[PDB]
């Protein structure tokens, strides 16, 4: 009925100081559409092998390890930069973060190492992160050492968005809501087509669009013909 | 043929200077379509009993009502923050403004109290504001006050933007040209829908992504199925 | 497979100062769709009087061109801005940029007066950046006195983009990857159109959004028309 | 010569590309006889490509001390019903294993050769749990 005042407080806090120091990074977007089409179908395929091994398969076991495959060939977009962008560190491990809100607001656990990790074990990770990061139970470890971060805002709407780095990474994608939308296939005629948006956010200081551009090619090339990621896994 | 210099003087420096405050504000970007088919329709029909009384209806009191009443459930969408945002501001009034560009810059009047308004009194407000707006006439009462902004940048043209956020208000909102194109039905069959852009920037210090995509989802149930705007107003 | 420091050095030292310098500017987004389907069919029957001169035409001279044109009509967005935007400086060259990666990244040479150069001289002149370019060996003059950018992403794939404005400039575009898709005609028919995706940044401190907006219809209009172009070409 | 067989190492650790690679080496030197010791020895079990030649079942004989082999047919074309029940193109290969019954019973073969068919009429299913 009134102007209410209040302090921002506590955990608050952090996405305060957070999305402040993300101030200092000149940010490039450069977005994309995605044909999910033979994903949705794959998922479908493999979602009663993953019930029945006890985990719920969602895209962003997908994403992710599209996105790690990616990172091989571009690893810049997994580095940091120091105060001045004086020096970069191209980081090995791809801890790549997903971003969540609580009722606590931002958290942001990683996978650990998803260059070294299946489809099925990012699942399995993913479910405990959620489940814990919804329980406030996430750790220290959880939180710490990311290099990358992928935010899934499709999950409640959206195509298009401007998604904020997080200092010290370099890069984040955001991807929007799968929708079915009509488009012509090779004989020219009007599809289904399930299409997902992406919109990657770049710190522009070191990372040039070809760059970005690039990747997210590799990426999507990985997503719309998902055999092209069986190549070179073992 | 040759160069010029000009100083930025006079009611250009305003623009100057609210642009540069917002330099500190970490804006985050969130995007959506909306089918309006049901809105155009409806709009036909209410025409004639504007008309009638005397008003110009366009979509905007309709995007208006239906910001308002998601702000009502997404409050912190229409506050405002502090110095270096240790303080929020729950506002309780709708005070929406409605980005213009004049002859002598941006002006942004506002209608007050939105969320008392019907869409009648709103297009009314609305129709006042645009008289004086290019008439150069608009008050410092009618300036002054505003919790959050709306710009039609679709009455020129556009699909996608990244709007400026006004200081100290947290969000605004563009939306693009609506405008026909092929969709898929309930039966999976081709049809018109008129379809909206709609581009909002929110301050990520203290607004996260999920708020500013429910809020944005709850005001595109809003205007996709204007029925449900019926249920609860009074 | 660890860690790797290494110094920001050399050529990619002019990357950090330019995009840091960026950050001064309150960059305001405006995005659209361009229907190119006559262009397409028109640049296709100029490719053989072209390859006959010696000379390849890509998009890109037309959308020189076009802007060109453009930007007779609103040169506020040819213009430069002083240290905290006091003075403008209206230039009347249109030299226009365009954005490259190397191997070293950016690089951002210019056709100087593109409002007194042909279709068939700017792709005379886009030719000798090329060449230059991608041997490394682009000159001093070639780089300086920009004055406008565009930078075709779409020639890797894309399509929006948030592109970053370059001081002194004032504005850029970045324009996405050309596609075919499902367009309603005139009639309401289903047709294969050529649409491309089109982004600006424009420094919102004195370039306001009627104003971008306006000037993008104008460049829209003369790329879905091109007959539009020979009215006042001499 | 006559028959020669050498393997490629740890398979479990290499990708479809690598293998890729190793295969074409080791059918390279095998042409021009040079193959090496150590591609020749510590074999674990045994695939036969017949079909690279003709025909579709066969009798593979077991690589003492192995336990197992499998001979592969030609991929031919034939009529095959569909999710409908409609005819179809189907890309038709046969497998012919042979197991040493001593210690390999009949379930664990056949169980056996259903999971490396499954993966191979949907080869998504190796994307599941492939690093
Ligand atoms: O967990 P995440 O990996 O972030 O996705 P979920 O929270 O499982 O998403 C819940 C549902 O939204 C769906 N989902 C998740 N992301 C998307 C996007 N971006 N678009 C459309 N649908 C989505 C997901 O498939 C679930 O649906 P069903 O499994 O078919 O019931
Ligand atoms: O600000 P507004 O409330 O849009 O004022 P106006 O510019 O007068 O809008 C009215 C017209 O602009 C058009 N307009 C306004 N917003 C839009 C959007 N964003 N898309 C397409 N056309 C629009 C609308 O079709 C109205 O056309 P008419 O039915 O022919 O009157
Ligand atoms: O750089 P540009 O001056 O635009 O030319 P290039 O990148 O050399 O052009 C390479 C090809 O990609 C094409 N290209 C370049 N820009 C685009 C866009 N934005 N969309 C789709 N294809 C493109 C270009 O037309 C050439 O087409 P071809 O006739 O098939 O050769
Ligand atoms: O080529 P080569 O060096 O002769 O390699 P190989 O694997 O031995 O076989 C040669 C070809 O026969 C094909 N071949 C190999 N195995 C088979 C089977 N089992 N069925 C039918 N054709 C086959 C093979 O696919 C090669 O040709 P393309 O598919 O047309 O590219
Ligand atoms: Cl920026
Ligand atoms: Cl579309
Ligand atoms: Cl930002
Ligand atoms: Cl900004």
């Amino acid at each position: 009925g009134k102007d209410r005042t209040e302090p921002v407080k506590g955990f608050h806090k952090a996405m305060v100081k957070t999305m402040s120091a993300a101030l200092k990074i000149p940010h490039f977007g450069y977005c994309d559409e995605v044909d999910l089409t033979e994903l949705v179908k794959l998922r479908e395929e493999l979602k009663p092998i993953a019930f029945a091994r006890g985990i719920k398969l969602s895209f962003m076991p997908f994403f992710l390890k599209a996105a790690s495959l990616g990172l091989l060939q571009f690893p810049i977009l997994n580095a940091s930069v120091d105060e001045n962008c004086q020096n970069i560190t191209y980081k090995a491990s791809h801890n790549i973060g997903i971003a969540m809100d609580t009722e606590q607001g931002l958290i942001v656990p990683n996978v650990k190492n998803v260059q070294i990790r299946s489809i099925f074990e990012i699942a399995t990770e993913l479910n405990r992160l959620q489940k814990l990061g919804s329980a406030g139970q996430l750790s220290t470890n959880d939180l710490i050492g990311g290099t990358f971060t992928l935010s899934n805002i499709g999950s409640i709407g959206g195509t298009y968005a401007k998604p904020v780095i997080l200092p010290p990474e370099v890069a984040i994608g955001a991807l929007g809501t799968i929708k079915a939308l009509p488009r012509f296939n090779e004989k020219g005629e009007v599809c289904k087509a399930q299409i997902m948006n992406v919109s990657w956010s770049a710190d522009h200081r070191i990372i040039d669009g070809a760059t970005v551009s690039r990747f997210s090619n590799l990426w999507k090339s990985y997503l719309e013909n998902p055999a092209f990621m069986l190549l070179d896994l073992k």
